[PDB]
């Protein structure tokens, strides 16, 4: 006896179910996925670190991670693509709490127990340190999981890497909570630490096994239209689309996560293209950090977006402070804006 | 090449995270799995619906699910077996709240809208009218996924299909955080609706995809005396057990999973055995409900574990009656009391 077949396409997020996850959710709550003749099967993992080798083995068909993980997943011989992406450079850093000793120099980092993710964030701040006087022995790498905000608080740890919009929002709210001062929460930006321009090493993308992009082209692109549909209602609506998430994702409705959405907000992908400047950019990086080879060749592609591409952007360093005025701008305020572009 | 295999075994939970996976996520932990030389990729569902289909299918090694789906699948061209058991007959019932008009009698239903998990309630509840002076035109079944008791709790369901241990403690703390007396959290027992003598239909079982059951004995026969020594350690000291459970998941660290937890706690399996008994029972009952075939055989094997099998169970009805007042207990007393066997 054989098996019978499945149409469900198997979608493995890059983390415990978030409030940037809204578009594949949304896709499937508003029944975008069925207009495509899709069925989506999502997924969330337990340990962010075995979506790659799941995606890239092709025991899983398509799913979310950032670019330093996507890359690395190829170099390794896990052949994912990025097909396109969710959340544009969202700035990452080394979150900590102001006077535990911690200060914006990265010498103020001796003797500390810096929290990581999964894997790479250990090699991002190990390379960081010949930069700045200091060896990886100077510091203690302390393996986190999806945890890094909660062990900070807990003091496990004395800081850890983390996003603006995710981690160091659970700082900011802990704080208040406490009767502290959330300006209190604070990161060292890894891309200022490690002179790279802006946070495109973190831009969370969806990517496909290489193997699944060849046998189902039609699917690769009709998921693309439905998440772009989500994502134009999800922006056009905020609050409608966030309430519709947190209705069947309860973990959601709570105010910390709708703080999290309101800081996610500015960085959603529009148009879902691969920035090439920054994958550009980030190819290099991977290969200063020896987790890519010489001549690496960026496994992305725009092939399978519908819509025209927007233009290339020039002054992303302009782009850049209107993005820190805005989220500054969005500790003390409510409500939801899209950066203008020049 | 350079396309590299993955040791990953996936294993896909029948449910979000909650308190009853401790087994699974204690053995990984705690370095139980790493131990026996396995990695083990937990991965959780958006959608409860999706697991026969994607494990039948070989798109996922190993889960979670209860008896019923699990019968299903393979009488549906989705193979799977049952290699061992989680949650042993868990009390289920069609929940509500007192004052609403739904009472013990099952006629008190008419008119009401009645929540089910994903597919086979509805059958279920459609078959049981026809016993009670009903048929399927005499209420409205409403599909709400995982978010049964939410959506009686917010009124969008009158009543709705829901474990004791999980569902029916999420009304009894709400009814508290509403000033309200926590025992108008009420159930119709469906096992005595059906006159199926005890909940045998919704204990939940570890499963495999018959395809890697075959080509990877030694790995399943590994992850059984993994998932034993992770289950014995709980058994033996659940508090501490909870809390490391909690210290990773951090939504187990809330007073309501605590409380769900120590609900589930007297019916987790201890041997991890399939019950010969239970499985001719519900074989029979999925034969009557037409959801399996005349001539079907049940799906499980308990040749992969690696310690004695208990005896049957002289008296089910005295077990059951035991059950029956450990659980009213466990509601006002709470703390970890497992049944005495005979």
């Amino acid at each position: 006896g054989s098996h019978m077949s499945t149409n469900k396409i198997t979608f493995l997020l890059n983390w415990e179910a978030a409030p940037y996850h809204i578009p594949v959710y949304l896709a499937n709550i508003k029944g975008y996925f069925k207009d495509e003749n899709l069925d989506i099967a999502i997924l969330e993992p337990s340990n962010p670190s075995d979506v790659t080798e799941l995606v890239g083995s092709g025991k899983v068909d398509m799913g979310l991670k950032a670019m330093v993980g996507t890359l690395a997943a190829k170099a390794r011989g896990f052949p994912v693509t990025s097909i396109g992406s969710l959340l544009d450079e969202p700035f990452t850093g080394i979150c900590y709490l102001e006077g535990s000793g911690i200060t914006s120099d990265f010498q103020s980092l001796k003797g500390k127990r810096i929290g990581y993710v999964g894997e790479f964030g250990k090699i991002q701040v190990d390379e960081l340190t010949k930069h700045y006087g200091m060896t990886p022995d100077d510091y203690v790498a302390v393996r986190c999981g999806m945890n890094v905000a909660k062990y900070i608080l807990e003091g496990t740890i004395d800081c850890g890497i983390g996003i603006e919009c995710i981690q160091q929002v659970e700082l900011e709210e802990a704080l208040k909570e406490q009767g502290k001062d959330s300006n209190d929460a604070k990161m060292l930006r890894i891309d200022k630490l490690a002179e790279l321009g802006c946070c495109c090493f973190c831009t969370i993308l969806y990517i496909a096994n290489d193997k699944f992009i060849a046998e189902n082209p039609q699917a690769v692109k009709k998921f693309l239209k439905a998440i772009k549909r989500a994502t134009d209602y999800m922006l056009a609506h905020p609050r409608e689309a966030w309430a519709e998430y947190g209705n069947f994702k309860p973990t959601m409705q709570t105010d910390l996560n709708t703080k999290k959405f309101q800081r996610c907000y500015a960085y959603f992908s529009e148009s879902l293209y691969n920035v090439h400047r920054d994958w550009r950019k980030v190819n290099n990086y991977g290969k200063r950090l020896d987790i890519l080879p010489e001549n690496y060749v960026p496994n992305y592609t725009n092939e399978y977006l519908s819509w025209p591409e927007p233009k290339e952007v020039d002054d992303p360093e302009k782009a850049q402070d209107l993005m820190l005025k805005h989220q500054e701008e969005c500790k003390t305020c409510g409500g939801y804006k899209r950066l203008v572009l020049a």
